[PDB]
């Protein structure tokens, strides 16, 4: 059977090709995860169909209904057979879905408009002139919501009650907000997205300070999926062949615009 | 410009829409007070933003710190410009904030699990097999704390010393306690909430006896607010036009499940 | 030559966000009758353009107090846009402040009901109170009822202006959703063009009833004294005569039919 793959439109993982309007199916997309999906499918021996997650979210569980949304939800409720995207491996998710060994490393980081007087998370917490927030329904927001570390705990207290809201629906929204806020808004996002954007015109943003944590993205399948085993071994093979590093350079630094 | 409205997640006044995760701002909520807020804003000519009170409380002044919590606190300390919720008009509150004429009438009442051998407050006060309590923080608890009426004084003497605590953090907690206590717990709450729950599945609770008092909910604003006058006139207009009665029937009886 | 700023409004099937295009850029994000019309007008007039969605999401009305114009009309009046290409109704109060091309589409105010609603005309609505009814805010339909001297419409306005809760809605989508969730207790007054479009969209539970209450048209608008006015007007006439407008109507209304 054709494997239904759920993914998300997030640069440079999955993007619509310039002339996508004249293309069909998987050919409409390009990006790191588009290339990865092709490789994984080749090694695991399956045909597939790329589908963009319906609600455009990564995945979080509603505290009241306990219902999962995003790509995680699509796997949990059987709408998709596998998720190939920058989906962060976390404990709460590992409890409802399966993850392959990580194919990419990352950590939460800070994105600022060049010139912004901020060098670290500690800096953001000690002031209020510069607003800062995170993405919604993702692992970064959860990180702050559950952090016991003084600095991060203080930051969350601020963000959760900030008005207007400092949270954004998509990474694109967060980046645009930083670029138009004349340095009055800093965005907390994964180092991977941060470093990609830093190399794209108008080259007005930059990553500052060290990462807040160390984790990784994994290919996810529904609990007990028969694809889990093969997918995991495929990720290990691709990493050892140097293919993952090749794809990283291809989409991040190769063709950089700055 | 945009008026910050503080309210509380209390059914059927303000509730999260089933699909709130895919909606934004004021569209995330539904209920009697959500409908009323839109009308008050339309008639007073202002844009607004609904916000759920941070500590999930109605409002009481801490003995010692003298600090106000809940929605009252949000108004007193300037976090919100107006409160549109089932906020009871009381003397201690009228001393620090302004209230519009009442938009809904209510009285403290008794909620029992069907079959409970209780028909009045006097009944509760003359026995001990059936425990009873109130919302841990609110106008009801204060009613008993300050009452000089024998029956109620007797009830307060019992409740304030009962162990384990007979007080609850939210109305929902109280309702759940009544439903799971096999008739060994009765809950004292405002007639409005009582009558609402009476029409909700599993239809295992009911309001018994007459109300202990007679009062009302009012729209509150910070002392001296420029919004006070128009808001008051809007409440009077909406009541005279029959809107308030229409909204109560809509959220209490038209959608009754019993 | 400079890039012409086009103001329009998100109203189906005139201008709609293509599925999953929220994060893309430029005119490629949108599709619809007015998107296709803009392309043809620009081609015939020889100009480059940028589609922008009206900031306040309104068509355009003048506030009685401040006398300030909002919506697409306002964007033209205050110089925020160079032209409006949308389902903007040609009206006297508007033509007094902006210029309109000859109409590119005909329409009339009509009634939308949830299937099964016992209403067949405006007269019917006016002679009962069980079923509520209203219109869009800040638009030509509301103004039509506000100024009407016709017995039936005057009675309808008297009712709508003070009905509680408000019978008016912020967007066409809101009015449509209200009809659909009201179990026949709400009827929506809107332009026949939108009515006929929705009637062919799932869940296919609404329908237009009775004849139109008036007859008017949508026009492409430009600020007074705009150097684009003349060419745009002639372009509209050419598009009509070439059968292009009829082709676009069929493409977005009937060929798209889901019922
Ligand atoms: O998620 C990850 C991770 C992710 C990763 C690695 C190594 C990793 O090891 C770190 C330390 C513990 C958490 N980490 O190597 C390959 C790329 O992805
Ligand atoms: N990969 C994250 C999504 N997200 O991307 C960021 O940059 N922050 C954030 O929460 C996830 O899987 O939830
Ligand atoms: N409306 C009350 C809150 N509360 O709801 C009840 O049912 N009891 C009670 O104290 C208040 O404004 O304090
Ligand atoms: N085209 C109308 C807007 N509107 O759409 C309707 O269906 N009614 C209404 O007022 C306008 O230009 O004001
Ligand atoms: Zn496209
Ligand atoms: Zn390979
Ligand atoms: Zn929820
Ligand atoms: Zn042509
Ligand atoms: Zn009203």
């Amino acid at each position: 059977k054709t494997v239904v793959v759920t993914t998300i439109l997030e640069s440079p993982y999955v993007m619509m090709k310039k002339n996508h309007e004249m293309l069909e199916g998987n050919e409409r997309y390009e990006g790191y995860c588009v290339d990865l999906a092709a490789e994984i499918a080749k090694h695991c021996g399956f045909k597939y169909k790329l589908t963009i997650v319906g609600d455009g979210k990564y995945g979080a569980r509603d505290a009241d209904t306990k219902i999962w949304n995003g790509m995680v939800g699509e796997l949990v409720y059987g709408k998709a057979d596998i998720a190939i995207a920058p989906l962060t491996i976390t404990l709460v998710r590992e409890e409802v879905i399966d993850f392959s060994k990580p194919f990419m490393s990352l950590g939460i980081s800070i994105m600022i408009k060049k010139g912004t007087p901020i060098e670290s998370a500690e800096d953001l917490s000690k002031q209020t002139e510069i607003a800062y927030g995170t993405l919604d329904s993702g692992s970064t927001k959860e990180f702050f919501r559950r952090s016991k570390i003084a600095v991060f705990d203080k930051m969350w207290t601020y963000m959760r009650s900030a008005e207007p809201s400092v949270f954004v629906r998509t990474t694109a929204e967060g980046v645009a907000r930083v670029r138009k806020s004349k340095g009055k808004y800093a965005y907390l996002l994964e180092s991977t997205m941060n470093e990609y954007i830093e190399q794209r015109k108008p080259c007005d943003t930059m990553k500052v300070g060290g990462n807040l944590d160390s984790k990784g993205y994994g290919i996810a399948t529904p609990k007990g999926s028969s694809l889990g085993n093969a997918v995991n071994l495929a990720v290990l093979k691709l990493n050892e062949q140097g293919l993952l590093d090749k794809l990283k350079n291809k989409w991040w630094y190769d063709k950089g615009e700055c």
